């Protein structure tokens, strides 16, 4: 299981009295020896000023179409800009991408200025920033040191409540299956 992205890291509360240790933690991404992930630790409010502060300046984001916010969440202080939105899986919409059957990721923009006309599929999510694993890239170390690692389901990512996400998760079973290996295109 020595291969981080593409599944949960399951913390057990060995790591108190600070917000960022333990949890569950999904990597999306795989930078080898590391993997860049967001923490979906609890649900917490980042008023919309913060966005619209970082809207404001037209470089490489534009258009603060957005209606209202409050309560966005954060994956982690950096690319706080950026990060990444869930939503269930639709083969539409401008920003979509999906590895199996279930979900889509979409880039925190033009999902905002969605969320000024309301018109949802079933469930969503938006979450900006991610954690700093960007500085580490020590993943590998992390999983064997004592994080447990199960793969990632679209369910149990998005549909399974709160907190029973982490009882089945703990429960799981098992997965073994990389069908995805491409790269094609200069931008």
């Amino acid at each position: 299981m020595e291969s981080l992205q593409n599944h949960f890291l399951i913390a057990m509360p060995s790591l108190d009295d600070t917000f960022f240790e333990r949890t569950v933690i999904y990597l999306c991404e795989h930078d080898e020896k590391g993997a860049m992930g967001l923490v979906i630790n609890k649900p917490l409010g980042i008023e919309v000023n913060s966005l619209l502060e970082q809207m404001d300046l037209p470089t490489e984001q534009v258009s603060a179409d957005l209606a209202m916010g409050s309560q966005v969440l954060m994956g982690g202080p950096v690319s706080q800009d950026r990060g990444f939105v869930l939503h269930t899986s639709q083969p539409y919409w401008a920003n979509s991408t999906e590895l199996g059957s279930g979900l889509m990721l979409t880039t925190s923009r033009d999902v905002l200025t969605a969320i000024g006309s309301k018109r949802s599929p079933d469930k969503f999510l938006v979450a900006l920033g991610y954690a700093g694993w960007s500085k580490n890239q020590l993943e590998q170390e992390l999983a064997d040191n004592s994080w447990l690692t199960i793969p990632a389901d679209h369910a149990l990512l998005f549909d399974i409540n709160h907190e029973d996400r982490w009882q089945q998760a703990s429960r799981s079973l098992g997965f073994e299956a990389w069908q995805l290996s491409t790269q094609a295109g200069h931008a």
